[PDB]
């Protein structure tokens, strides 16, 4: 099996804007998670060819990773902060769907998700 193409990160047909919530998601939320000890399995799409996981994209039909989210923020792909929060939540849910309790990658996801939730509790005010 091939890997699927990664998620779209730029779309010329979508309107663009900057907002303080989007700035905060990139320059505070994403940045904090990106540097975390446990972030590396989440920094790029799962390469199921290289890792020989041919069932990964038979189970996970909405793949997402922080590399894609970073590119989406940097390309102004999101209009609403909740779109970006939704992608982080998809990334974590995909981990819990594919993996078992007790697995290392689940412990890693749980720690990142805890930190993610703490950081988005401090999202600044909407315009
Ligand atoms: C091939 C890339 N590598 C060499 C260039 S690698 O980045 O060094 C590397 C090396 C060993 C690895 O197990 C990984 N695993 C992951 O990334 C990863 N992420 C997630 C969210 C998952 C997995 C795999 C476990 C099960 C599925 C899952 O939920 C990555």
């Amino acid at each position: 099996s091939m890997n699927p193409p990664p998620p779209e990160t730029s779309n010329p047909n979508k309107p663009k804007r900057q907002t303080n919530q989007l700035q905060y998601l990139l320059r505070v939320v994403l940045k904090t998670l990106w540097k975390h000890q446990f972030a590396w399995p989440f920094q790029q799409p799962v390469d199921a060819v290289k890792l020989n996981l041919p069932d990964y994209y038979k189970i996970i039909k909405t793949p997402m990773d922080m590399g894609t989210i970073k590119k989406r923020l940097e390309n102004n792909y999101y209009w609403n902060a909740q779109e970006c929060i939704q992608d982080f939540n998809t990334m974590f849910t995909n981990c819990y769907i594919y993996n078992k309790p007790g697995d290392d990658i689940v412990l890693m996801a749980e720690a990142l998700e805890k930190l993610f939730l703490q950081k988005i509790n401090e999202l600044p005010t909407e315009e």
